[PDB]
This record gives C-alpha cells, sequence and structure tokens, in this order.
C-alpha cells in the first residue's frame, strides 16, 4: 500500500547477474519530476513505476537516471507485480506511453513473456559499411558466418545483427566505440549485436554495444535477442518445423552479468510473423521508503 | 555496557541507501551502507558494491580493537577510506544503535580514526579528523592562465591577491578562489584541458569556489575528469583543504584559535550538500582540519536472498 522500492536482476535466477532494474510500486502519487529524481537516485539503467489504469491492469512508466524511455525493466515490473499480488497463470495487458504479457508460475517462481512488435528488416549493410562494422569490432570477413548479411532487424527498437562463427572469442571483443558511433550516424541504428550459435543447439551467445546513446554495453537486451530470433527464421539459419522456432539467447558473460532470454518466433510461409521473449528475475531486496514521498 | 549490536541492528545484513552531507532526500552525496556485514566475504562485498552502484558502499563490521571496522568498495575495487561514506556509515550506526553524544574509534585500511557523534532532537551529525594540512607552491604563469582559460573565465574573475594553489589534507586539490560575482553554477569546463593540466601538475581535482559576502561560508564545485569523475557532488577532500587554505592566507576573520566555515557544493548538479569545516589554528596557521556532516536514510531492508 505504501510506496516500495524493489531492486531486481532481470533475465536471471542468480543474484548479482542479469540486468538490474528498479521497480517502484505503487507510484500513483508521484509527479514526472519525482519519478525522474527517484530513477536518478537508484542509478539503474532503467527504473519502472507501476500505476493504476482505467482501461487495463497496469500502466508503467520507465525512466533512466536522466530521461523517460519506452517499454528489461518490463520483465522486472511484472515479476514484482506477480509476486506481490500472488498472480497465477494468466494474461495481462499493459498500457504505456496495448502490450500483451503472459505470466507463468512454476515452483513458487515466475516467468514473464512479452509479445514484441512486428518483425522487420532493413536492407543488408554491404561493401564499405559492412567492412567498417567488421573493422570496428577488430574482426575480418573470415569471422562472419558465411553467406549471411550484417543487417538491422527490429521488433520495435532496431539493432544491427552481426552473425559470427562459433570459433570467434566473443568475450574478447573490445570495440572501437568512436567508430561504432560514427557508423550509427550513417545507418540510423545505435545498437550493435554480434552473436554466435552454439553448435547443434537452438541457443546463442551475444553482446550488445551501443556507445552512440551512452550505454557502452547492455548486459541482457530483449530488443536485440527478439529480432535475432526473427532474423534466424527469415534467413533460414536454424532448422525448424516451419511453425515455431524457440531460441535460448545468452548475453552478459563478459560483464559478469550473465542472463538468458527465451525467444519464441511464430512462423508462416517460412517468415517470422510474431516474436515473444520470456525471462525470469530475482528480487535482491525491497523496502518501504523511509522518507515522505 | 554493550551497544547490543545484533539486537538493535538485527542478525541479518541490511542495506541502507543514504544521502550524505544533507538532510534532504535526493540531494548530497549518495552511499550504500551494509550493516551488519560480518561474515560476508570480500567477493560478496565487491559484488554488492557493484550491484548498488554508489561511488562507494561501506560495510560495517565488528572490531576487536575499536568500536567498529569499516571496509569501503567502489563498483570495481576496495579502497582504504572515504569521507562521505564514512559519514553515511556512522550516521546509520548511530541512529540504529540509539547512540547519544560520544567520541568513538573506527578501524579501516587507513588505520585508527576518531569519530565524534552529536545527537540533537533525534538527528545526528558526524565529525571526522582529516590528515596533516599542506600546500604546494602557487601555480603562476602558463599554468595559472591555462586553468583559468579551461574554466572559460579571465584573470578578472579570480579573487585579488590570492593564488591558485594545490592544498591537501591527504588527497590534494587545486584551490581556485573566485570573486562572488562569478556565476559558479554556469561553469562548463573544457574537460580535456583539465585532464592535461592534471597530468602536468600531479593533481587530479580542481576546486573553484567563492565566499558568500560577509559570511564564513562558501560555494564550490569539484571537477576531476582525470580520474573518470567529471564532477563530485560534495567532497570532504576539497572543502577540508579549502578551510586550511583560508586560514593560511588569512582570508576570513577568526579568534586566532578556530575557523568555522560552512562549505556548500553540488547545486549545479541538483545535489546540494553542506560540510562544516572546523580548522584548529596555531599562530595563524592551520594545525588540524575536521569536517562534519549529517545524512538522510532513504530506505533500508534485509536482503531477500541468502548471503
Amino acid at each position: 500500500l505504501k510506496p516500495q522500492v524493489y531492486h531486481v536482476d532481470a533475465f536471471t535466477s542468480q543474484p548479482f547477474r542479469g540486468n538490474s532494474a528498479g521497480v517502484v510500486f505503487p507510484a500513483d502519487n508521484l509527479s514526472e519530476a519525482q519519478m525522474q529524481l527517484i530513477a536518478r537516485e537508484l542509478g539503474h539503467s532503467e527504473t519502472a513505476f507501476l500505476l493504476h489504469s482505467d482501461d487495463s491492469d497496469v500502466r508503467i512508466r520507465y525512466f533512466t537516471p536522466t530521461v523517460e524511455v519506452p517499454i528489461h525493466a518490463t520483465v522486472a515490473a511484472h515479476y514484482v507485480r506477480a509476486k506481490v499480488l500472488g498472480l497465477g497463470n494468466c494474461t495481462i495487458w499493459q498500457t504505456s506511453l496495448k502490450h500483451r504479457v503472459t505470466i507463468e508460475k512454476h515452483n513458487d517462481d515466475y516467468r514473464i513473456s512479452l509479445e514484441q512488435g512486428t518483425p522487420g528488416f532493413e536492407p543488408p549493410l554491404e561493401g564499405e559499411t559492412r567492412a567498417a562494422i567488421i573493422n570496428a569490432l577488430h574482426l575480418t570477413e573470415d569471422d562472419i558466418l558465411p553467406g549471411l548479411p550484417i543487417q538491422v532487424a527490429t521488433t520495435g527498437h532496431s539493432k544491427v545483427m552481426i552473425p559470427l562463427k562459433p570459433e570467434v572469442d566473443i568475450d574478447a571483443l573490445s570495440p572501437d566505440l568512436n567508430a561504432l558511433t560514427a557508423i550509427s550516424k550513417k545507418i540510423g541504428c545505435n545498437g550493435f549485436f554480434p552473436f554466435q550459435i552454439r553448435p547443434g543447439k537452438n541457443e546463442t551467445d551475444g553482446r550488445m554495444f551501443s556507445p552512440a546513446i551512452g550505454i557502452v554495453e547492455d548486459p541482457v537486451t530483449g530488443n536485440a535477442n527478439g529480432p535475432m530470433g526473427a532474423w534466424l527464421v527469415h534467413h533460414n539459419v536454424l532448422p525448424h518445423d516451419g511453425n515455431v522456432l524457440r531460441v535460448k539467447g545468452h548475453q552478459g558473460r563478459a560483464l559478469g552479468r550473465d542472463g538468458m532470454i527465451e525467444v519464441t518466433v511464430t512462423i508462416r510461409d517460412n517468415q517470422p510473423e510474431k516474436v515473444t521473449i520470456s525471462g525470469t528475475a530475482v528480487i535482491l531486496f525491497h523496502a518501504e521508503w523511509a522518507i515522505e514521498l
């Protein structure tokens, strides 16, 4: 009933791993300035504030330490909400600046599934742009998965797909961040997602670099892994039954912030129609605010 | 007569989120405090400090040769001791243990420090003794001009008859005395030029400040881009030396025994804070520097995970 603050690691079961987020609940009597102040104070890359909706179950506003942003803190918010309310195996609808969410409960723990936006792809990056991206990661053409493009994919917040051979030491990558930033201005995408596929498995390991927006590396990124799953279907990279492809995306190992996202792609005529991402989380602690508001 | 540590603080570690050098939430200088922290391993402390994301988190331990032992960690490494985190730490402990007015001893990697606790109307003020005051020779010539140019000021903005000068009580800072007419909040330094100057002079922090007319009070800003911190909200390590420097240059009036200065810092950052600097004086030179501050606990809780 009183404002509480939750410190949550999203897309993991292990404390101190995953992608940390704040959740403040309930946030009904906070102004935009108060929410911005709290987000700055907690210092997570994102803090979620959960409120009452008159046409849904929940409205959520997300703030970085400096500015409001859109719909990992989503998984955190709904995990917290499920735990506090004692939610069951149900469907929830989110309004925020109408998004379908599913909650599953196994063993007194929760998994949260978010349906993403329409999959889409931009024309492949070829020639000098391709070579510029490869050189910025300090790789060569021989490091790239043969016959496949470097290419922006999206389910609502676009990312550059960079398909690497399994032989590549993805954890040793240390990109030229200024060069990535210069490329971002030419291609209209701020996030770069090198990833590789585990041999014989519908599983991947990736890293998401986004220096153009001040985030050098994001530990676990739903908006990268979702489009990667769509992309794998679109370029027929992983075997599937033509109906559903499930990929377990791993991210964050080099940061000591290992996380996991399950990506489920619905398939029609061998093209990705819909993408859902799912993950769990762990609450490290929660408290009532000891101060007024 | 026991503090009854585990009765009052509990048997399980709690995290406290504290703003130091202020009584206003969301202002001052934030620090994590973990209390009690006994039996947490070093690896766990480093992970918790990374997780909380403050500039420092302090871990309060039982001590065999003092009232309390404190370990300090940034997000990446253990450090010997930290001013604002020391204030946060002792504020938490005083309030949780229900302490009155006392003088106690703490132990850390930096040795044995005396700490004074004052209680007035259920609130607390913490006082810490800093290291030996010293000064390096004033910066003149190219160096003075380049510091001034890097703040986008001119010679006309510097307080007449006073040097730009490195002062220290343990962690040195460049004192840059400004006229009261200077709009300190609008300063936007050329950060690359400051870093280059830091390399040349062997000092990683710059402290432009001004004196409020007719008062023993100052407003300052601490820029330290050479060590990756562009601006620190409230810095005991700048304000303490400032106090000593004011005595050494006989800038403010005093009774020949003590100078008390209320230092203000962090307004431009939206993180206003206040440090009271007490300088003991002998023959018009600074002998001893003490800083004092309060704090506010935003929230606290036991961990939901097993540690």
